């Protein structure tokens, strides 16, 4: 560049200011151009006069505040994000050449966001929906995200059909009704008429639909991708994320209570989670296949809609993730970000997946939409670990100053720099050198993905009994919403394809004419580790237990408090309940639910709060309460015991009980006096790791 | 914010990456999120198929390129900028608070942008036009900025007229013509059906519409400002920069010739003076003035048409400017900079001049247009010097991470942080507390700015004969151009009551019937720098001598070469030019033409080269020369002559001048043996301060 | 405009199709660009091969699902219109020369949206909140709009 | 084609109508329309100037009574590739050898001009390459030009 | 022009950036009068063509 001296160039860099985090202390408020201000009066031609143009203060603050919103995502709108780490179990380069994975113990910062699917920004978060779990791991050669779901398989085949399954389950374009549901004809309408929607609809129709956290889930990556070795050798890989914590999920009822009780129920529970120090973990999993077994387990390996069952596959563990801090600004970091299924690292490659194979278009494309520009990876929270250095430039909202003049290759001028990069230098991305493509370019779907009902049939004979009816009350509930009766008679024959018991099951609950066996696709075959109830939790940390007090008999307040050291220990919060507050109190009736819950324990010596609505209503007006609703202390009990939570009595707590017909007999009924509190927390433990007692649900065939 | 727990939260701050400049030197490229790649050859279904969707690197790469540009600045869109310092002369807190003001030899960093006005991004420098002269003080108290021009007066008195004016002045919307210019129907028919535009339009058709270069032309506020004491009294000041440079100007056709020849020729200018360490110096001006003297000197100083004459108020310097560093990347710095007039300091405020007034409303949400969204300010250039901190949050491209979670006023939440800033405490912006309204709401004009013709007529009597003569050429030029006649009449009568010779020398160019005196506003006033020749320069450091040699006397390269040490010491560039490269050889006869010189040399023994068109004619075809176009070497001398400029001639050269018709006797000509080339490059210097002969102009009236 | 040939301007009007209300009733499905598609299948280098950057149908479609999604409003995010009419009860001219109020019984087209204020896009209608009731007169003489709250 | 410089051009020129347009309704504006309405289930974006009819805006549906109908190669004149065109071969990053030769077609073309305008030719070259600031690259296009034609 | 000067369209923004002014100063304006631009042309020779 400096053969001569008009090539040759003077670089004077600026002391320009370079903060990221904001820190206030110690400041007055200034411009976002420095000049010291206030902001709380309006430059006025008298002081009951018009304000003036001139007022540049009132100008600078509204124009900021009039432009804060950007668009929200097209899907997963509705999510929450920590930041946390990855620690790799081993040396893995003997199958792939991921620099993430090349050591044991090697760590790598992460950042993910948790969502649901089809609500807009503000829905809430117990819409029974799909949840996203997409991470991002900042390594050393590059941003790698794993952008999942909770549910094994997706709804469709083709990336093309994805703007058609997102239309038929958001709202409908005349009304935007009706909100974070697929409780609606189009929705059904699409899951009947493209049945490869079948056995994601399944899924959606369980307590997957419904967890209880983000915590309390899975993550998987759906799709097949490659590892890629240093030598070129790829295999086939599919992901999961399997929770520390294990799954648990909640039932219809309940997730509607929650919804309309706090909207902020998942978002809630992971940033307490994480402020309380009880951090989330998940193992990241993977089945490693050979490029041989495409085609060899009676389905394809390209196709989203089906899983690998693990008896078939096992899944390897690769690593263990913990997200162990909570953002400093939602918007800078969790609204601003964007993951990428493209964003991959060396060592990793795709498959002809037709569904993947799109979404690598349509994340950078839709990027642009959110941040107004092309410079969304110069967001803090999308930048990389370690400088970026290519041939791009400018665009809206550049904030870096490129200091290399000869931005070209080739270049004679630059030094070489920057230096190309491959499977052979510079640690570069590089294609799996073995992949193939052969045939006319055709328009057409592979005859491979016709069966769109066998796996489906798998997935019902994987759930207990108990879960099994929670489907069929899903797919009535939502298929009684639909308003199209020729609709919930194609959903009834698709379900007929899947398994007779079923399709009659649900064709009852519509009041529709009961299907005959359709034995074409039918098995008797099952996976595990693909349903919610009836497998206890592996971790109870961070969940919620709640004592129900009364200040009008001071000794219950201290007999909770005299609990909270051993659920303190067990990383179990309990929150003792009263009327109002009062020394030792953390909540009140009036702001409680069944749902603020994972347990409830009745204390000693307030059975009188836990008057039935029945009762309640006989001395209305003067004398009853006016602390909380009528029958509130009742509800929050016969909620919490038709939920399937487990139910605790101290003393006379048993006399509430008996009120609510529930006999002291039941799983998940703990009673004790008031001198076995110490048993009877142990208990609650217990009852915790079982989560749910499912022989409270009603069962039919 | 911690009196319990729920309120007090954990900030944990990630590694991030912060680089603001980027450094190349020994990095392999990666994309944006940090992956490792080469960008030379797209993913294909074998060497000759089709390209991949798959192939990210593809992608990134071209969504990067196809969203480069963003719009340009809807006036004064071609330009160029500088980074450098400012020095104050005093602490002038006796009149101003202004903080960059407040000591002697207090230093602050600067950033200017200059342009012209109506071309677009890459119109042609050398346009006759208005010139941006636009300046940011990065001040411990904010980014102070001064938004000025190379004209004392501005064309209309409301900035409600502002759409008007442009629009008029830019090409024609039907067709997009005519590019950069005011030679067409709309702008004069606006000049003279707004006849506030006359002393505007008069300064335009002076050499101040077509100057030598950014470094020889002053800035202006034009609007009255205020300084604002600490204690509130305030001084209504004018601002004035003065070149040390000196003012210099074009005429028409050799300003038309640089456009043909070197669009970029101010850019350049400005570029290679300051890499060449002659870094250009403009002195702060301000003439102060008091309140009582608003409508004192029979006009009203919120009559933005109407400049102070220095004979009335004199300008008192206040400081000086120097220009010392060129950007690193133009988008970045020079592209994405956003001047506003709004930008205020302490110490500094407005008045109720109607034209500021809306300039105060439009450059803040111009910003908007050009940066895609409103962190406009978060560009490096942008910033100010101390880190900001206000309640704004979010929008497009936030780049930052808030840490205060209590972002509203009044708050018991944040320990008071940020501080409301005002008179008294934090050095807050203040209006001037004596300022004062009183009256209707009413969309009227003073009546106080009705004169539009007395200052045109000062500033006509304020030019030499020969730059009169250049306005009644470019009037009658742009008029020419103008294709309606009643729009040249109405130009006729508005001059007419200007001074009537000026409208009758007019008349006569345009071959319309000669006005009569009309003296109700004529005036024999005149005030002093205002006019662009006839004044010498201050300063010729990065001025250009060309040194016309040929390859056939390789003396001649020897001759130029023992020059180069006395035009080196004054700063001034000897450029060697031949037919083509060799030792010793700067430039060639095809890459140069007389706008590229401020002064031409002719050597001894050359005076072959200098053939005339004519000579030229007789011997087409063989044996003429191929390395340049027929008569350029003449062509440059006749030209350089023509344009005004110093020519001299040593030994034989005197030959070229006689076949020029240049007599040695004219003045700016020098000649002398090849034993007095030393006296000659001194008389050459001597030509350069000079600048112009204007005895070389032709004159009427 | 016209006191010379070169200010004169002739006009040539295109016939540009300018459809408001959309109605597919009969219709093949085209591009934005009016080329007939299916939209339903990549095109791939092969039935299981990669999908190619030269399928435009798939990247029109998808790149107009991208973009589907506009900043929602900073306060009153969450709302629902409708069309209607208002009819004045007099000739109000006495106090107002508003064009709307000039007459009894004259009528003016309508439309209002009302909405929560915090809550964003999709939050649930029954927040406690402020309502907004914002109403637009179309008049002769403008869009009039009283945008209130309850 | 197969041009690999066609068919970037694809993806390219739909992403940029973004950058100029501030949304994705570029094809709205009138000079872009068709002639003939649009009928499709695109929805939505900045800049919305029509209203869509249709509330079952998916394929495939039940509701919309087969509107708007699927165009292919055999009904309703829709687009189809070639359906003889075929791939085969790995996944590649490399260049076709069938596109090594970079100066016969610049000799045909100089054999194809005028001697006047190959002056032209040269004028231009020499002006430009002595605006070239640097001599290595003077060099290296003399090189490449010797590649093509002595003269 | 019949030909064009590059062969894949992932060239683009390389010889767009080599033939458009330089991003330092911004000059020089509407040419390929500048080192970068005969740069590109001799060390990306598929560009003699055109
Ligand atoms: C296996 C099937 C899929 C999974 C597991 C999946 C996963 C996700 C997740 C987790 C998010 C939210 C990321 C975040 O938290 O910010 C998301 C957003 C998105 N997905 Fe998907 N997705 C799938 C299929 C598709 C398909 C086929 C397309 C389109 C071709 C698509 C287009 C999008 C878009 C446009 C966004 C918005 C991203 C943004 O604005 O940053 N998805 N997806
Ligand atoms: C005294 C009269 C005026 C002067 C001295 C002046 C000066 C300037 C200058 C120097 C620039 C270029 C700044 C740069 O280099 O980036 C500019 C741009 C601009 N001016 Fe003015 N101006 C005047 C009148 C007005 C008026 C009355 C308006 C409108 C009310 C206006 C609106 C603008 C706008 C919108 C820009 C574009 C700024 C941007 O995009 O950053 N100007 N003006
Ligand atoms: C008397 C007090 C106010 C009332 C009655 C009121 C009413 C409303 C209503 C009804 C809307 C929703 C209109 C719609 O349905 O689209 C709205 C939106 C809005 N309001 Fe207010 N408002 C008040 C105070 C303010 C103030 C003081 C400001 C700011 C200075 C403000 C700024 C906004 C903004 C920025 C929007 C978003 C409008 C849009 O995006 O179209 N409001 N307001
Ligand atoms: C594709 C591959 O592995 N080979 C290349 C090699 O031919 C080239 O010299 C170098 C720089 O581009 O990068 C490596
Ligand atoms: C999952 C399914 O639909 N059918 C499978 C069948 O393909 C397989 O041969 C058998 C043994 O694993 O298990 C069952
Ligand atoms: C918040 C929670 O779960 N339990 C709290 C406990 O931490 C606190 O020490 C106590 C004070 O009485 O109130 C209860
Ligand atoms: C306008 C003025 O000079 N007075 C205020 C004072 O009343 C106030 O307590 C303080 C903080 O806002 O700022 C100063
Ligand atoms: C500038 C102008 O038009 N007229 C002025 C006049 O107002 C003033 O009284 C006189 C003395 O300075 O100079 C002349
Ligand atoms: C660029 C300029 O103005 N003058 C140059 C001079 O700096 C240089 O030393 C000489 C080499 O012969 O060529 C001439
Ligand atoms: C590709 C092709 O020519 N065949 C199809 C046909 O199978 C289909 O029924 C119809 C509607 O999609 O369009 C035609
Ligand atoms: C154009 C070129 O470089 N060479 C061609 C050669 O390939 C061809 O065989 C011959 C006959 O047309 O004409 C010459
Ligand atoms: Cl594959
Ligand atoms: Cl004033
Ligand atoms: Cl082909």
């Amino acid at each position: 560049e400096q053969d001569n001296a008009g090539d040759t160039i003077e670089v004077t860099e600026q002391p320009i200011d370079n903060t990221l985090y904001v820190n206030d202390t110690g400041s007055y408020m200034t411009t976002d151009f420095g000049t010291p201000i206030s902001d709380q009066t309006s430059l006025k031609a008298g002081p009951r006069g018009p304000t003036l143009l001139e007022d540049f203060i009132f100008r600078q603050k509204l124009q900021r505040f009039d432009h804060e919103r950007v668009p929200e995502r097209v899907v997963h709108a509705r999510g929450a994000g920590a930041y946390g780490t990855f620690k790799s179990y081993a040396d893995w380069s003997n199958v792939t050449a991921a620099d993430f994975l090349s050591a044991n113990d090697k760590e790598t910062p992460m950042f993910c966001r948790f969502s649901t699917v089809v609500g807009f920004r503000g829905s809430v978060d117990t819409a029974r929906d799909v949840h996203g779990h997409a991470c991002r791991f900042y390594t050393d050669e590059g941003n790698y995200d794993i952008v999942g779901i909770n549910f094994a398989p997706f709804f469709i085949q083709d990336a093309i059909q994805f703007p058609d399954l997102v239309h038929a389950i958001k709202p409908m374009p005349n009304n935007e009704i009706p909100q974070a549901a697929t409780a609606h004809t189009s929705a059904w309408d699409f899951f009947s008429q493209q049945s490869t929607a079948l056995h994601s609809a399944l899924w959606l129709m369980s307590g997957n639909g419904i967890p209880r956290s983000f915590r309390h889930m899975n993550g998987y990556g759906v799709h097949s991708f490659r590892f890629v070795a240093a030598n070129g050798t790829s295999k086939v890989v599919r992901y999961r994320w399997k929770s520390q914590q294990g799954v648990a999920s909640l039932v219809w009822d309940e997730a509607q209570a929650a919804a309309g009780k706090n909207s902020d129920y998942h978002r809630q529970d992971l940033y307490n989670a994480i402020a309380n120090g009880h951090y989330p973990k998940y193992e990241l999993q993977a089945q490693i296949m050979d490029e041989a077994d495409m085609l060899r387990f009676g389905f394809d390996l390209l196709d989203p809609t089906k899983l690998v069952p693990e008896e078939v596959v096992p899944y390897t563990p690769l690593g263990m993730m913990e997200l162990n801090a909570n953002p400093t600004n939602y918007f800078a970091e969790v609204e601003q970000a964007g993951f990428q299924p493209g964003h991959v690292v060396p060592g990793i490659d795709f498959t002809d997946d037709p569904l993947l194979q799109g979404r690598l278009f349509s994340y950078l494309d839709t990027q642009l939409t959110r941040h107004g520009g092309p410079n969304f990876e110069q967001i803090p929270v999308n930048r990389p670990r370690k400088p970026v250095h290519n041939n791009n430039r400018d665009g809206f909202g550049q904030q870096q100053i490129p200091t290399n003049n000869w931005a070209y290759t080739p270049n004679s001028m630059s030094n070489g720099y920057p230096m190309q990069a491959n499977q052979t230098q510079g640690h570069g991305f590089f294609t799996a050198p073995y992949r193939y493509a052969s045939g006319h370019l055709v328009r057409q779907t592979s005859p491979t993905f016709n069966d769109h009902w066998s796996q489906p049939a798998m997935f019902w004979n994987s759930l207990i009994p108990a879960e099994q009816q929670m489907v069929v009350n899903a797919i009535v509930f939502e298929n009684s919403k639909v308003n199209s009766p020729h609709v919930r008679k194609n959903v009834v024959n698709q379900l007929n394809m899947v398994n007779n018991n079923l399709a009659v099951r649900v064709a009852r609950g519509l009041g529709l004419d009961e299907p005959s066996p359709n034995p074409t696709y039918y098995t008797s075959n099952k996976t595990s580790n693909v349903g919610t109830f009836g497998k206890p939790l592996l971790s109870i940390e961070g969940l919620q237990v709640g004592f129900l007090a009364s200040n009008s008999h001071p000794e219950s307040i201290k007999q909770g408090q005299a609990m909270a050291a051993q659920f303190s220990a067990a990383g179990v919060d309990l929150n003792i309940v009263t009327e109002a507050y009062a020394d030792g109190v953390n909540t009140t009736y009036a702001l409680s639910d069944a749902i603020d819950f994972d347990a409830l324990i009745i204390a000693d010596g307030v059975q009188s709060l836990f008057a039935s609505p029945a009762l309640a209503n006989q001395m209305n007006s003067t004398a009853t309460s006016t602390l909380y609703p009528p029958a509130r202390p009742f509800q929050i009990l016969v909620d919490s015991f038709r939920y399937g939570k487990p139910v605790a009595a101290v003393g006379s707590g048993s006399v509430a009980l008996k009120n609510a017909g529930i006999d002291s007999s039941r799983s998940g009924v703990y009673t004790g006096s008031s001198e076995t509190t110490e048993k009877i927390a142990k208990e609650v433990l217990e009852g915790l790791y079982t989560f749910r007692f499912v022989d409270r649900f009603a069962l039919d065939e």
